[PDB]
């Protein structure tokens, strides 16, 4: 559109604006080059168009793929053929990672479509940065076993290029891949959007990437002047600059140097220390931060095998131990609270979930930017929890605060905004 590919010094390739864009303006949308629905969302969402419905039909062989109707099934078949039969043959042992699943889809799409797609207008998949020189042995070994898994499960319908070519491609996916989220930032699947991948990172982004099914769309969250580069955020903005740049060095191989990262303006309020008699020493804070970043990692591993009680305990005991130094507005406090809310939501313990939600909504607003999907998503969860617990007045308020951010982020007309407005109306009469 009114945009340009250029060389951003120290940032590689980037997107710059040829015209002014106001807050909420659509920069462009980009269709998905390749995409997959997560194993867990099978049945809830159409495998093809990513539409959440309760009346889906399944395949007459695998029974593991679900579609709106015949039309969605035929259109998805070239991609689904890759698994339908292997899911029957390997049955119990069918466990390729979502990266493998996605990479398969890319390789299939390259074979049936060697020419530049309408998804690669400025950046091509084959032009993706790979950072092969910066990868340690661990990552190279992960990639290697990804290749074997792909050979294992996908040999019956795909023809593989040489090993060294797949190494490049897998590195490209880990560096340019997108995850698709729904309203409540729930993980729907993985996808490639080559044109959106062109945008660089700021922890002060001027755009937001949103989704309308399998279509990605990019809207301005700040006034963009002609000549300015267009930035999204690759990461969750809640965390301190060090926690942020730790993730950026490890997954994308750079240190961010935007205004936020250079001045650390919001770092103090994020790691809020309890103001009290005998102010905790720099050593006791350094210890608790390490404990926090540590227990977060512990929890991430635990939530894949531990029971809800065990996970609730982790959240409770860590909250307790951190309480001695950290306020409730502290980011590491919010995290464990947010996790505990996840486990309450799993256990149909709606009242519990709501309490955690109330205790984390305000600090969220202070820590995130004004237009932030995390905030809107939290508002939405609160709105539906309130609304289901007979709190219609607080529910509507929370739902309207969601719409306020989403109108700018998703666009006034987004099917998500229709749903929310419809959830509001379902409780009133006029
Ligand atoms: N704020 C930033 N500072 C430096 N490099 C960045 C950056 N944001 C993104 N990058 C670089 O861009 C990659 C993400 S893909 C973005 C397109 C990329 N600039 C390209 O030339 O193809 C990252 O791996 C990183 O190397
Ligand atoms: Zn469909
Ligand atoms: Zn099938
Ligand atoms: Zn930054």
């Amino acid at each position: 559109g009114g945009l340009e590919r250029f060389c951003s010094p120290g940032k590689g390739r980037g997107l710059r604006a040829l015209q002014p864009f106001q807050v909420g303006d659509l920069l462009f949308s980009c269709p998905a080059y390749a995409y997959v629905l997560t194993v867990n969302e099978r049945g809830n969402h159409c495998e093809y168009c990513f539409t959440r419905k309760e009346g889906l039909s399944k395949c007459g062989r695998c029974k593991q793929a679900f579609y709106c109707n015949v039309e969605c099934q035929k259109e998805d078949w070239p991609m689904h053929k890759l698994e339908c039969s292997p899911m029957v043959v390997f049955g119990e042992n069918w466990n390729p990672s979502e990266t493998v699943r996605l990479t398969a889809r890319i390789l299939a799409k390259q074979k049936i479509h060697p020419e530049r797609t309408p998804s690669e207008k400025l950046l091509a998949v084959k032009e993706f940065e790979s950072h092969l020189d910066k990868l340690d042995n661990e990552k190279k070994d992960l990639i290697q076993s990804d290749i074997a898994a792909l050979h294992h499960f996908y040999s019956k319908h795909l023809g593989f290029p040489d090993n060294d070519s797949l190494v490049v491609l897998f590195a490209q996916v880990n560096c340019n891949g997108f995850t698709i989220e729904d309203e409540e930032l729930s993980h729907l699947g993985s996808a490639i959007f080559p044109d959106v991948a062109l945008m660089n990172h700021s922890c002060c982004p001027n755009v937001i990437v949103t989704y309308k099914g399998t279509l990605a769309e990019v809207r301005a969250v700040q006034e963009i002047k002609p000549g300015e580069e267009v930035f999204t955020s690759y990461i969750d903005l809640l965390y301190p600059t060090e926690d942020r740049n730790d993730r950026l060095r490890d997954s994308y191989f750079f240190t961010c140097e935007c205004q936020e990262c250079t001045t650390k303006d919001k770092d103090k309020a994020k790691v809020e220390i309890r103001k009290l008699s005998d102010p905790p020493k720099a050593e006791a804070i350094r210890d608790m931060v390490r404990y926090a970043r540590n227990v977060i990692e512990e929890f991430r591993r635990a939530k894949h095998y531990k029971s809800p009680s065990e996970l609730l305990e982790i959240c409770e005991l860590s909250q307790e131990k951190m309480s001695s130094v950290f306020e409730d507005s502290n980011v590491y406090m919010l995290h464990m609270m947010y996790q505990a809310m996840g486990v309450c939501l799993y256990m149909q313990d709606w009242e519990g979930a709501l309490q955690y939600g109330q205790k984390i909504i305000k600090p969220y607003s202070k820590h995130y930017p004004l237009y932030s999907l995390n905030v809107a998503s939290m508002w939405l969860k609160l709105g539906r929890l309130y609304m289901g617990l007979e709190h219609k007045a607080a529910g509507e308020k929370a739902l309207k605060k969601a719409i306020a951010i989403m109108e700018v982020a998703h666009g006034k007309d987004h099917p998500y905004i229709s749903e929310i407005k419809q959830e509001i109306e379902s409780h009133l009469e006029h």
